[PDB]
This record gives structure tokens, sequence and C-alpha cells, in this order.
């Protein structure tokens, strides 16, 4: 569906990231983890994951920051045209397998939609979210994830920073290494990944070969394009 949407709010989370909230002119639906295309042209369509749950009733939340041109449409016109929904990496029905959500800088929107949707379905769900960035400040909604974790006993949040300051309390390095050291086997989990396509590609191979993960239970947009 091609829909024109009003921009109801724009906010600098950091200096590189915008929290953008849009309201389409007609009814809409998607599955947590799908993405939309910002229709810049008839030939220039730019993919962005819905960051909100598929029942944050009236609006769609986007985290933007190739983005500059999109921001310009958002800031000048306060309206954008979207083509939604797309993607085959949505939250599965499975009610029992423990979940692992992996977000590599730029994939937090995909992880957040799936997280909040899963917690609405079962607030006691066993969910571990990994978020990796180069520096502490790129994990821009980290305090909100920690507040959320206080309310959800099965929710564990694992912040991973590549080049941290001395004293950092989370993990250091990359997300794939944090995952391998926390888990003896990944065979029982449903795993959802967003970030650079290279990283999802290596994750897949590594998780299935060193941790016996099921490839059919490994979800991510990257796996539609490999």
């Amino acid at each position: 569906t091609t829909l024109s949407c009003k921009v109801t709010s724009v906010e600098a989370i950091t200096d590189t990231v915008y929290r953008v909230r849009i309201v389409p002119d007609a009814a809409f639906s998607f599955r947590a983890g799908q993405y939309l295309m910002v229709v810049m042209d008839e030939r220039d369509k730019r993919p962005f994951s819905m960051a909100s749950t598929p029942d944050e009733k009236g609006f769609i939340e986007l985290h933007i920051g190739y983005a500059k041109a999109v921001m310009d449409r958002i800031l000048k016109d306060h309206q954008i045209v979207v083509d939604i929904p797309h993607g085959e990496a949505w939250l599965r029905d499975d009610e029992e397998r423990p979940m692992i959500l992996i977000a590599g800088g730029t994939g937090f929107s995909y992880a957040r939609s799936i997280l909040l949707t899963a917690l609405a379905r079962n607030p006691n769900r066993d969910i571990t979210i990994y978020w990796g960035g180069r520096e502490e400040q790129h994990l821009y909604d980290l305090c909100e994830l920690e507040a959320l974790s206080l309310k959800h006993p099965g929710l564990q949040v694992v912040p991973v920073v590549e080049q941290p300051e001395a004293g950092w309390r989370g993990r250091t390095g990359t997300v794939l290494t944090a995952v391998l050291q926390d888990h003896g086997t990944l065979a029982e989990h449903d795993i959802y990944i967003a970030g650079r396509f290279e990283m999802a590609k290596i994750a897949r191979d590594l998780f299935c070969s060193e941790r016996n993960a099921r490839e059919d239970r490994l979800f991510g947009d990257a796996f539609a394009f490999i």
C-alpha cells in the first residue's frame, strides 16, 4: 500500500539520529519487524524498519540517521509518501522458544518493534536483546531499554560497545562475540538480526556452525538478499 503520511513529530535523539513519528492518511497494518519504503521518487524508494509496534495505533515511528535527503523531505514538507509493508523477517507465532534480538547500529528500529510486540503478547517472555555500536552514545535509547527491563523479568538487555571509555559497564567489542560467550547452544532460540548485511551473514554461518543454531529459526532482512 502506497500511503501519504503527516509528520506529527520530529526529535533529535542524538546528533545523527532522528526519532520521526508519522501518521498515514488511511488505515494501515504490518507485522512487527517489517519495513516500509520512503517513496522519494518513482525509482528512488528507501527502506526503513518500523520502530513502533503494529498497534501504536495511529502513528508509525521511524529512527532516521542517504538519510539526509529523507530528512529534508521530512523537515521541509512535514509529509512523506510510504510504500508499506515489506519484509519476511517478522516476529513468528512461536510461543515457547527463548528469543534473541540482535541490533547492529542502524538495526535498533527492527529490534524494538519485535521486542515491544513480543512483550505485549507475553510480558514474561524470555528475551535477550543485544545492541552494538562503536561508542556508548550510539546506544541512544539504552536507558529506556533498561527501564523496560526492570518491568520484564525474562527481558535481558546487553549493550555492546566497540570502542568504549574505561569504566564502561556493558560488553566491549562486537555483538556476535557477546552472543557466543553467553550461550552454550543456540539450538533452542529464535534469533532476529538487523544491522549490516555482512554482519548478519557472518552471524548466520557462525551461530549455525559453532552453536548449533537452526537456520530456519534465524530471521533477518539480510537473508532475503543473500
